DNA sequence: TGTGCGTTCTAGAATATTCGCGAG
DNA sequence: ACTCGCGAATATTCTAGAACGCAC
């Protein structure tokens, strides 16, 4: 019904044992990927068949999943965070609402 | 959606720690540099991917800021103090 | 009149220092990247305004690079080891 | 028995940065 | 000769197109 990437996505956000690398934010609304090198390399493989960062943020986008802009970020001088109104800590339910591009 | 250099700007401009660099007029309807060489040096590299005082009056005229005719003074209709919510109507040029 | 990015790409990929990273081919028709983590954290922001392999690799397409498929290998006619005159040749896209 | 999903490589679109022109 | 808005090319970021394989 829903489809593997939602659920994995989901699952993979929830998990407490990859919250050093990615993990919900405070307010549940969104979610966080710590350290790009080491998530694509160790944690995609786990669920996708690639390890590549491109692929999973390609996916994001083809589920309608936005990044969100820090403000400090854009100075000269890693923390990637996406977001969905309809994937929400607690809400798992609320993944049928979240449907792919065409 | 609000481009990210009119929220910085607000932020710089609103910031009172900045305000011996960057900081609004008495009147709230235009903004003040101070010591362009030290605010470029110091102070843009913090917030723009440059430190060029250039590119960041580039930017201004880009959304239709304009200089009221060191000590650089700039104005908007639309960037006002108290008004954050009046960026949303600036826009840049086509 | 050669673009920035092709000159400093020639240069970082012919800097022994990083060939660890990113080197010539053995026929110095292309070039690989080993591990983009450490590339993109650590020799592209000396050569460019970010750290991101994206925006690489954005410009590598824009430029007419083209990703050749079998650690990253990329490859464009013009950019061959030994003669950076050729960069005068690749031109970017509209 | 066609349509939707996944992975990869390249391009689109908006804003950002640089350089230098020219009206006044 | 000089100021100050520009145009234009390139740069950076985020999202989408297009091709192909796979499943049901
Ligand atoms: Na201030």
């Amino acid at each position: 019904h829903v489809p593997a990437f939602l659920t994995k996505l989901w699952t993979l956000v929830s998990d407490p044992d990859t919250d050093a690398l990615i993990c919900w934010s405070p307010s549940g609304n969104s979610f966080h990927v710590f350290d790009q090198g080491q998530f694509a390399k160790e944690v995609l493989p786990k669920y996708f068949k690639h390890n590549n960062m491109a692929s999973f943020v390609r996916q994001l986008n083809m589920y309608g999943f936005r990044k969100v802009v820090h403000i400090e970020q854009g100075g000269l001088v890693d923390d990637t965070e996406f977001q969905h109104p309809c994937f929400l800590r607690g809400q798992e339910q609320l993944l049928e609402n979240i449907k792919r591009k065409v």
